[PDB]
Order: structure tokens, then C-alpha cells, then sequence
DNA sequence: GGGGGAAGGACTA
DNA sequence: CATAGTCCTTCCCCC
């Protein structure tokens, strides 16, 4: 089996560099202004000309202007990028019916067939890269290996605008060298709980009893790690389905009065119903972010689908239930519709 | 004992 | 200090 992973270089930043080629070369930062105080919000992402100076996704926007008070700051237009991605994805299918759109910029193509072996899959990696650059003007990195985890890892650093193959013997090299923290699915929380057990690498997983991995990171996370470390890992490329939609908005100021939070919450529901589009959710969830950046949520599953009116009166209830259970003020409020039916 | 759901939060990207 | 999923642990109901 040979898996080819595609990941578009600084997607949001690059797409904006395309709709206005004049932005190329200079530092570009796609932000997310909440308004709390003008330049409130964080950075969605930033082209590499800006990342070299510390500016990047996650950091507050004000802390970004302090570094590059001359970088072009653009508001995130997620819908434009979502359509460039779709175009670009309905283009990969032309290289394999075995495709999986993991993210808005990440896709996996199973090309165990179309191809030969590496030397060829690699050459199929260059056909895709160039076809994408020609047709949509986007540069992307490509990863090729026995499975997805490694295909995705390979992408790691071939990035940006690169390509890299990880042959079987390289696999059994990283399984012992690559840092456990740079393995897909291992966020700081998990990666940390691992250094606390002595497992600083992937091969160290086979040295510890399964009852302690299942007790720490959980079964699924433990099996996953072990299989990968054993070289037995492979999962298939399966098409994925949207399992939940939502929109969480930022209030101008913290609050705890229902009537003041209503408006914001109702926009979340409205804009969320627009995003559902023909999907009929049977479960509803109202999510809140307390004044001290903590997340609290309440939901309810109905024996049937939810209508716009139902959602309205239901969110209100779950919200009252929230403000009652928690004492803190609310900074952000949103909704999440799931359990569709189709 | 255990399957079957549902709820709420933990964790990742 | 700005969207979602899979996992996950706990709880409740009942054969
Ligand atoms: N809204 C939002 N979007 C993010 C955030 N982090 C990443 N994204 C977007 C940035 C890209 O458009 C897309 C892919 O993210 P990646 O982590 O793979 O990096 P990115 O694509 O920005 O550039 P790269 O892969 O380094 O060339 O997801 C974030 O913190 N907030
Ligand atoms: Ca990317
Ligand atoms: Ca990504
Ligand atoms: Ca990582």
C-alpha cells in the first residue's frame, strides 16, 4: 500500500495572496477580530514571510502588530477559502477514488494502484503538485509512505512547497528516532503525560505494560501508539462525513444576564442553521466560554429533528441551565447541532 | 455483569 | 486568548 498526503502551504494566507497577488513577498497575517477592543482576537495563520518573525496562528493580534507593525492584516474570509479547497479537492479525485478529506487543507489519496512503487508515486506527487499550482495557483507539500500517519509525517518538512517519501526502512528509523511529540494525534497534554512515563520516543511504548497506557492516555490512544511502533499500523482511506455544525460568537463584553446574551446566541443559531443546509439535527448543544477561558456545554437529544423554532427555545433553556450551574461570567457563547439524519 | 444510550468534558489540530 | 471529532469516563435503565 502507498498513501499520498496533500497539505496546502499556509492555506488562508496563500489564498489571500492569490486573490491579490500584490500581497506576495510581504508579511501577511489572516486574523480573527472579535471586537472586544478594536484589535481583539488572534491570528488564524500567516504566510512564511511573517512566521519567520514569530507571528503565527494562536497569538493575539495586538502582540502581532508589536512585532510587525507593517504587515498586512486581513480579516479571515473562511467561505472564500472553503470554496478554493473544494475546487482543489474535486481535483484530487482524478488521481484516486480512494480519497479522504481530513481537513480544509489536508487530504489523503490512496494510490496503491495508479502506481507502481515510490519512484513512481513520487512522480505522481509531482504531477499533483504542478497540476494544483497551474489550475489553482496553490503550492502544497506532499507526503508518501506505507500509511497515513507516516504520509502525514513525511509532509512534515517538505513543507512548505515540498515533497518527501518515507521508505519502509526510514519508517523503522523514526519509530526509534522521531520525537513522540511530533506524531499525529499527540497534543501537549498527551505528549506530556508520556514524558512523565519515560516514553520519549515511539519504541518506548513497547517497553511498558498495556494496563498503564490504557490508564493514562486511554485504550484507543494506547493501541494506536503501539501498532504504529510495531509497524502494524494501518488504517484505510475512508471518506468522512460531517458529524456536527456550529458557530460560537464573542460578546462585546462579559455578561451573566440572560437578556444580554440572547442576541449573540440567536445569531449563532441563525448562522448555524444556514451552515446546516438541509441537514436535520436531532441533538442540540449550547457551548459557553467562561470569563477565565474555560468551556462549559449543555445539550439535549430529541427523538426527532429540531426545527428553527425548537432550537431557539431549547438553546434558551440549556443556557439558563448553564448560568445556573456555573457562577462565572460568560465571554463566548455558541451552539452545536449534531446527530443529523439523511 | 453487560449492553445501550446520553450527557459533559478532555484533547487535538 | 478565535470548529469538530474521537475518545472517554460516568451515570442511568433494564434484561
Ligand atoms: N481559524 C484558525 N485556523 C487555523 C488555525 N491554525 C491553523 N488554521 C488553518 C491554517 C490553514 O488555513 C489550515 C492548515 O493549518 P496548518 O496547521 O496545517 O498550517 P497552515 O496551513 O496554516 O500552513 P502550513 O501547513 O505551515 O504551510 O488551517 C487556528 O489557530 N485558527
Ligand atoms: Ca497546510
Ligand atoms: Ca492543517
Ligand atoms: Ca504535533
Amino acid at each position: 500500500m502507498i498513501v499520498l498526503f496533500v497539505d496546502f502551504d499556509y492555506f488562508y494566507a496563500q489564498v489571500e495572496e492569490v486573490l491579490n497577488p500584490s500581497l506576495k513577498g510581504k508579511p501577511v497575517v489572516v486574523c480573527v477580530f472579535s471586537g472586544r477592543f478594536e484589535d481583539s482576537g488572534a491570528v488564524a495563520t500567516a504566510n512564511y514571510e511573517a512566521r519567520k518573525f514569530g507571528v503565527k496562528a494562536g497569538i493575539p493580534i495586538v502582540e502581532a502588530k508589536k512585532i510587525l507593525p507593517n504587515a498586512v492584516y486581513l480579516p479571515m474570509r473562511k467561505e472564500v477559502y472553503q470554496q478554493v479547497s473544494s475546487r482543489i479537492m474535486n481535483l484530487l479525485r482524478e488521481y484516486s477514488e480512494k480519497i479522504e478529506i481530513a481537513s480544509i487543507d489536508e487530504a489523503y489519496l490512496d494510490i496503491s494502484d495508479k502506481v507502481r512503487d515510490y519512484r513512481e508515486a513520487y512522480n505522481l506527487g509531482l504531477e499533483i503538485k504542478n497540476k494544483i499550482l497551474e489550475k489553482e495557483k496553490i503550492t502544497v507539500t506532499v507526503g508518501i509512505s506505507k500509511n497515513k500517519v507516516f504520509a502525514k509525517i513525511a509532509a512534515d518538512m517538505a513543507k512548505p512547497n515540498g515533497i518527501k517519501v518515507i521508505d519502509d526502512e526510514e519508517v523503522k528509523r523514526l519509530i526509534r528516532e522521531l520525537d513522540i511529540a511530533d506524531v499525529p494525534g499527540i497534543g501537549n497534554i498527551t505528549a506530556e503525560k508520556l514524558k512523565k512515563l519515560g516514553i520519549n520516543k515511539l519504541v518506548d511504548t513497547l517497553s511498558i505494560e498495556f494496563d498503564k497506557l490504557k490508564g493514562m492516555i486511554g485504550e484507543a490512544k494506547a493501541k494506536y501508539l503501539i501498532s504504529l511502533a510495531r509497524d502494524e499500523y494501518n488504517e484505510p482511506i475512508r471518506t468522512r462525513v460531517r458529524k456536527s455544525i456550529g458557530r460560537i460568537v464573542t460578546m462585546k463584553r462579559n455578561s451573566r444576564n440572560l437578556e444580554e446574551i440572547k442576541p449573540y446566541l440567536f445569531r449563532a443559531i441563525e448562522e448555524s442553521y444556514y451552515k446546516l443546509d438541509k441537514r436535520i439535527p436531532k441533538a442540540i448543544h449550547v457551548v459557553a466560554v467562561t470569563e477565565d477561558l474555560d468551556i462549559v456545554s449543555r445539550g439535549r437529544t430529541f427523538p426527532h429533528g429540531i426545527s428553527k423554532e425548537t432550537a431557539y427555545s431549547e438553546s434558551v433553556k440549556l443556557l439558563q441551565k448553564i448560568l445556573e450551574e456555573d457562577e462565572r461570567k460568560i465571554r463566548r457563547i455558541g451552539v452545536r447541532f449534531s446527530k443529523f439524519i439523511e
